[PDB]
């Protein structure tokens, strides 16, 4: 028997088998299953993905909420990760979402870490520098969510651009039959990319943090003058801010391969303000 | 959808073609059965085909692909037997409707990029001296499963460690497919059928009966305990001319981090000249 599903209401399932059964039953009834993977503690950045999924005609939106231990580091603080279950579900209800998948760690990893996904070399670069096992954790849990839910489309934010690219690699490499949809980064009024981490910044740091987005947008417009001008413009803006320790500032092609001297690319930056690591990236057209 | 002639063998090399045909079939109620092979088909493979064909309303897809990723350099990939024409003739005689024969470029357009990392079992037994072998096997099987999306996938008990690792892959990645293990097909004297038996000269072929004789002796000696079972197999293997044992181990059936307790699997690997043969058998202790 298929678990109960009440249309127009937020239906919450914790068991993988239950959401798999409902999802399959719904796809047979004329719905297109949209999957929005998250780790909860939802904000407007996450809701933008929700809205993108909801607009697809015939959509039934599945939002997964699961703090994935595998992507935290030997030094990542899993226990400290924000958990606001009640408020998250309230936001999903307000958004018209019909399915929330909230599994336990034991349900996702009943046999602990055994078979896992090993990403390509891109996983060791950029964010993979300080967190070399992070993306293996992300790809492993995303592959599982994709097999459990079997969505028609899965949504990821351009906020985590390297994550998005690695998911496209996972999908191509494993011949997965799902469409990956990237959603533009939601930003605060001054341009700061929305993140739960922004609240950790003190006033001086919050003002200095504007430099990441301002450096990227400056570079995007300086790009008519070439790659080097775009990079130098971005560095100049970051250099005008106090207490911003840049970990990297790199211009790559859109698939994160070598910096192009012409055409489309992506400029990515990561920096530390006190103990808070912030990231941002932007589309760049060279020339 | 590419052309599909029911009741005849349809051969597709493009992943997209077999994926489209499989999907269309599943949408019309047929249940898709997948039998992965590396070709050089013999009766062992045909038992998997027949197991698949007996499932009601089934359409059988046999993949034939000598997967480069599961070979370690050293001429092994080039030395693997290839008998394309006989393989397809056999599939036709069995009434198989789909043969999926992809190219290396279609399967690995980006070389080795995202891959499957198996659990610890992959570093043991067959994996001990071939550390990347099972990552190669699990990566290609995961791809084949995503391309064909079968309701059930068939594997022989002959490669028992491989079968166990595939069950781990399916459970660990929440794959919606049933894994069916098929009993080992043997020659009249007990020799497990293998595409590698063709490399045994007459003398070696005669001596090779020792692996199955040792295992079956052990299975019956086991009423007297594990030590009795293992010593009986060792005696048979030691009486065999020209058989060099690589390993002979008795494990819990999951081959996992669990001690042997009642139901086990006895596995053996041995070399006759340059030919490495494997065999295994279910064992019940006491
Ligand atoms: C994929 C996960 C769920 C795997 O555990 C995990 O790695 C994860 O990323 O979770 P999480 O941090 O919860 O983010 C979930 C999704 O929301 C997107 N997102 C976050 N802030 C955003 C913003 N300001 N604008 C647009 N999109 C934004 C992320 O890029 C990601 O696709
Ligand atoms: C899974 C593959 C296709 C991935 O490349 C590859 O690793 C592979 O295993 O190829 P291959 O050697 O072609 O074996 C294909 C399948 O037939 C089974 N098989 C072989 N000899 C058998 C016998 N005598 N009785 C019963 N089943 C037998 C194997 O265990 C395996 O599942």
């Amino acid at each position: 028997a298929i678990p109960a599903f009440h249309p127009g209401e937020l239906n919450v399932y914790s068991a993988p088998g239950d959401v798999a059964d409902v999802s399959r039953a719904l796809r047979l009834t004329g719905r297109r299953v949209m999957l929005v993977p998250t780790m909860g503690a939802l904000h407007e950045g996450h809701l933008a993905l929700v809205r993108a999924a909801k607009r697809v005609p015939g959509s039934v939106v599945v939002v997964s909420i699961f703090v994935n231990p595998m992507q935290f580091g030997a030094g990542g603080d899993l226990d400290a990760y924000p958990r606001t279950p009640d408020d998250d579900l309230a936001q999903l209800r307000a958004e018209g979402v019909e399915i929330a998948f909230t599994p336990t760690t034991a349900a996702m990893y009943p046999d602990g870490l055994r078979t896992t996904v090993q990403p390509g070399p891109l996983a060791a670069e950029l964010e993979g520098g300080p967190r070399p096992t992070h993306f293996a954790g992300v790809l492993t849990v995303v592959l599982k969510l994709l097999q459990i839910v079997r969505p028609d489309r899965v949504f990821f934010g351009e906020k985590d651009y390297q994550q998005l690219v690695l998911i496209r690699q996972l999908v191509a490499d494993f011949n997965l039959d799902v469409a990956v949809v990237g959603v533009p980064t939601v930003r605060e009024a001054d341009g700061l990319a929305m993140s739960s981490r922004n609240r950790y910044l003190d006033p001086a740091q919050r003002a200095a943090a504007v430099a990441l987005s301002a450096a990227l947008t400056a570079a995007a417009h300086a790009a008519t003058a070439g790659a080097q001008a775009a990079l130098d413009a971005a560095r100049a803006v970051l250099d005008a801010a106090p207490g911003v320790a840049v970990d990297y500032l790199e211009l790559r092609d859109i698939g994160l391969g070598p910096m192009p001297l012409n055409g489309s690319g992506r400029l990515l930056v990561a920096a530390r303000l006190g103990t808070t690591r912030l990231l941002d990236n932007i589309a760049i057209e060279i020339g």
